């Protein structure tokens, strides 16, 4: 629920209150939130 969940609810939260068709605004701005999390795993143990 940190990080994990936490980017996630600013993301469905920003994509509530979207009058017109800017959710894409919001995807473009989460996917590359989560693209950029993506690069977390670059440590961690490999197994």
């Amino acid at each position: 629920a940190e990080l994990v969940a936490s980017a996630k609810a600013a993301i469905s939260q920003a994509s509530d209150v979207a009058a017109l068709d800017n959710v894409r605004v919001e995807y473009l701005g989460k996917k590359g939130h989560l693209t950029l999390q993506m690069t977390t795993l670059r440590e961690l143990p490999p197994e």
